[PDB]
RNA sequence: CCCCCCCCCCCCCCCCCCCCCCCCCCCCCCCCCCCCCCCCCCCCCCCCCCCCCCCCCCCCCCCCCCCCCCCCCCCCCCCC
């Protein structure tokens, strides 16, 4: 675990954090590895990060006391987990996050609310789930938010009343590859607050369903498609 | 030569309630085993594409060297 300001642990078979690094180190790195538990207890030393990426491993769920020690953390990256639950307790305490990566997580379905007890997220990163509809909520949150991806997932309708949560939301970039959605719903792209990037790579519309898309997006701002 | 009315004690049967003890079924939680699917760690094997390195072979170019063939010149000498 080689280390002077950056801090990485690729590929060296981790299974527990380690206890001997500089406390005021900013990013730490274990991607590619099997921490099958995450205990918040091991990071009592750890309270300067900024960043923490613990992508490509093997952990089952989180609790909400990991980032309570966290105050300055603001990237998240959990790609390639088995976080298939998420609570509304889950990311509370920690609001000051930027960016959050959960790509390849098998997330089945989002229950109530994971999201509204942060503001300033800038970056949100669904990739590879099951997710079936864009719900992410029941009021409306992330006025921060800038960055979506909800590419690879198991949606196939883009509904209106599943972005009511994007009426005050600036959003550049809407990541919806690779998902069969077969219907448009009017005002379903009305009701984000501000879109200007649609993408919609390797998605089967064909030139009729391509024709509703062009009428869905009229009298919009979106500047890429 | 008889019936009736009171009372004690002990029975038997029947309905209700409360106890233990057990069986069957079911619920909840936990553990073990089997099967299916998925993720990650490595160490890899096979195939294709791209890039280089060595050696070698064919063809070509350039510079030659040797030999053969042809032509010209210089000097010397004869024939009529």
């Amino acid at each position: 675990t080689v280390s002077h300001e950056v801090a990485d642990c690729s590929h060296l078979k981790l299974t527990q954090v380690p206890d001997d690094l500089p406390t005021n180190i900013t990013v730490l790195n274990l991607t590619h590895n099997q921490l099958r538990r995450l205990p918040a207890a091991n990071f009592t030393r750890y309270s300067q990060l900024t960043s923490l990426d613990v992508g490509f491993n093997t952990i089952s769920k989180l609790e909400p006391e990991l980032c309570q020690k966290l105050p300055m953390l603001k990237v998240l990256n959990l790609q390639h987990n088995e976080l298939s639950q998420l609570s509304d307790k889950t990311f509370a305490f920690c609001t000051n996050l930027t960016e959050l990566h959960l790509m390849s997580n098998s997330i089945q379905k989002i229950k109530n609310n994971p999201f509204v007890k942060q503001k300033n997220l800038i970056t949100l990163d669904l990739s590879h789930n099951g997710l079936s509809s864009t719900k992410l909520g029941t009021q409306v949150q992330l006025e921060n938010l800038q960055e979506l991806l909800l590419s690879n997932n198991k949606i196939q309708a883009l509904k209106s009343e599943e972005l009511d949560i994007f009426a005050n939301s600036s959003l550049k970039k809407l990541e919806l590859s690779s998902n069969q959605i077969k219907e448009f719903s009017p005002g379903c792209f009305h009701a984000i607050g501000r879109l200007f990037g649609l993408f919609l790579n390797n998605v089967q519309l064909g030139p009729s369903l391509t024709e509703k898309l062009c009428l869905e997006l009229a009298n919009t701002s979106i500047r890429n498609l």
